[PDB]
């Protein structure tokens, strides 16, 4: 990949990406504005950086999110399309970090940075099986 | 709220809180390890700061997350119990800033800062309604 490479990714927000759908088990979230949850916005931004990454993964490799630092500056109702935009700002071994921005057609809805770690799925799957109680 | 308010919030990670359940739409996420997604973690960290400001909100008040900045430094299969510790670190007007950090009983899984904005719910819900195409 090349520091400075950009990428872009679109998502029509359905009504089930609101706060209370992120955690159906939260009494508190049950009464939030029916707006796009910060958790999902995270997931989407990761999703974009995952997409950009894919053609460059070798067999048996994968990646994990290792840092997410974004603001969330407008709320996005269902029906809007969120456009995530993802520029590569660094590679340092297996560690890649991006800029992400998102908007919904109407407003700038947040931006910041995301870091991922390229992993070897077998080794990581085994550590995970090890702490599975 | 005064600075120093610490909550401590506890969650048994079920199998529907892994990467592929954050975005059932994503084929890329579909073949990820079954571990606790960064977005679901974000939503837990948030959930804790919310629980914690519930005593201090007037009737008709609510809140939204306005910034999230965390690491995700170890990984969590379903069946473990994640313990967020939200701590309140700045209060200025409608804006509260909280440290979150999260532990699954084996590893510290992620930490950093989260910002929320206190809002008026009926008023904010009309605005959302207006913006919803
Ligand atoms: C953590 C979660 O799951 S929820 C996160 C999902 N949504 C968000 O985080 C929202 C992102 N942030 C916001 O919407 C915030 O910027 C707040 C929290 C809306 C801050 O915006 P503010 O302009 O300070 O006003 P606030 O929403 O508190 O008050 C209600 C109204 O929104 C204001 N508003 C201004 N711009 C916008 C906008 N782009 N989107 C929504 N509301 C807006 C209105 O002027 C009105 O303000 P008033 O109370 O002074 O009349």
């Amino acid at each position: 990949m090349r520091v400075g490479e950009r990428f872009t990714h679109d998502f029509v927000v359905p009504p089930h990406k609101t706060v209370r759908h992120l955690y159906p088990e939260s009494p508190e979230f049950a009464e939030f504005p029916e707006v796009f949850a910060s958790g999902f916005m995270v997931g989407l931004m990761e999703w974009a950086c995952v997409r950009a990454m894919a053609p460059y993964l070798e067999p048996g490799e994968g990646s994990l999110g290792t840092a997410i630092c974004v603001t969330h500056t407008a709320a996005t109702p269902p029906g809007l399309t969120v456009t995530v935009t993802a520029e590569l700002r660094s590679v340092e071994g297996r560690r890649l970090s991006w800029r992400v921005s998102a908007h919904d057609g109407v407003d700038e809805i947040g931006s910041g940075t995301h870091e991922r770690a390229v992993i070897h799925l077998e080794k990581f799957n085994a550590k995970v099986r090890q702490k599975t109680p």
